[PDB]
């Protein structure tokens, strides 16, 4: 379930995969 979150934007992620590489998405363009 909700194991992950993407904080300042509070995206809440149940893959970790998708936590991260979403953190990625941020830093690139
Ligand atoms: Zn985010």
């Amino acid at each position: 379930h909700i194991l992950y979150a993407c904080d300042s934007c509070g995206d809440k992620f149940l893959d970790a995969n998708s936590l991260a590489q979403h953190v990625r998405i941020h830093t690139a363009q």
